[PDB]
């Protein structure tokens, strides 16, 4: 049986691509699932964006509540500019952004409820990993590494890495509480 | 008079440069400051770092405790190679790193001891801030901007942003209670 992921977890996270296309960027921030409350946030340059079609490059705190249905989202945009000096890049908030929000971008029974298959250990940064491939309905594959020892996530593949893929790696995750501040939201009219 | 910095703060970061050149990257990560614990944590991609010097980015998360002068850093490089899927990262983790820590980044009484002087208000992140610039000895100016109603950080300017400096931006502060966890290394 495939195992659940741990009740709670928090982890930086680095955000890249299979394969590394020119447009395709690496990026870092944090994010926290908590399970029994049914709510995560993430924290980081929005990955993938296209600045060439959009102007900017967009930094993203969401906080995502499964238990309510609601997202928000706080966003600031960095845009570039031309002065003396050569480029400088300039900060402008947006409001704050809202929508549905029907589940957590890792459910904790995701493995079990998608019926996914162990495909072998895998060396993930630096030791041996349970890989447990399974079909997001209507969307392609996925594959999620766990440390082989603990359980917890090291790197979620979205698609086929063989082919085209997202990749997040887990550095340092941490099953220790969450203060429920985390998950707080509030206005940000500009 | 300058003010202290909230005792406790946390927040994610956005690290860049004034001016961008072209290596220059722009990036992202979480830190926590702990004022009376005196420790700091700061989890992010290393900005600077020469891929060119190197031939690999790092990751970093580095936990710095200025009671007891010591810091533990975590590290992963991400390297550039070539297979027959395409252009590929590959991940390597370093090992720990420890070493000497004396202070904090960024103390919470940098503004009263180093002498800062109020430059004025500016609006950064669509927020009133007051400016706080003062000479690191021996190194260059910062400028220290703090949201003028709550006194929390919100960009720090590391040397002369007219000339050259790195920037970081604080989005989201919270005075919350940090768990002990977070700071265990």
């Amino acid at each position: 049986e495939p195992p659940l992921l741990p009740a709670r977890w928090s982890s930086a996270y680095v955000s890249y691509w299979s394969p590394m296309l020119p447009d395709d960027q690496l990026t870092s921030g944090y994010c926290w699932f908590d399970y029994e409350r049914d709510i995560c946030r993430i924290d980081g340059l929005f990955n993938p964006w296209s600045e060439r079609d959009t102007g900017y490059r967009l930094w993203m705190s969401e906080v995502g509540n499964a238990a309510s249905g609601r997202t928000w989202k706080q966003k600031v945009a960095y845009g570039r500019e031309r002065t003396a000096l050569g480029e400088q890049l300039c900060e402008r908030p947006l409001d704050d952004e809202t929508g549905p929000f029907a589940e957590l971008f890792l459910p904790r029974d995701v493995l079990r409820r998608l019926g996914a298959r162990h495909i072998g250990r895998r060396v993930v940064l630096g030791r041996e990993a349970d890989g447990w491939r399974y079909q997001r309905p209507g969307k392609g594959p996925s594959t999620l590494y766990l440390d082989a020892a603990s359980g917890t996530p090291l790197r979620m593949v979205t698609g086929d890495e063989a082919s085209r893929a997202s990749l997040r790696d887990f550095p340092n995750v941490s099953e220790a509480e969450i203060p429920d501040a985390v998950f707080a939201a509030k206005r940000l009219e500009h």
